[PDB]
């Protein structure tokens, strides 16, 4: 698990940088990016 503390605003744009690192999922919550490793 691998939470980061950023003002997201659409789940598309950490989307790319989760995959970047390698990670299995990439969701937004309005507010903070939750990524989860692979």
């Amino acid at each position: 698990g691998v939470i980061i503390n950023v003002k997201c605003k659409i789940s598309r744009q950490c989307l790319e940088p989760c995959k970047k690192a390698g990670m299995r999922f990439g969701k937004c919550m309005n507010g903070k990016c939750h990524c989860t490793p692979k």
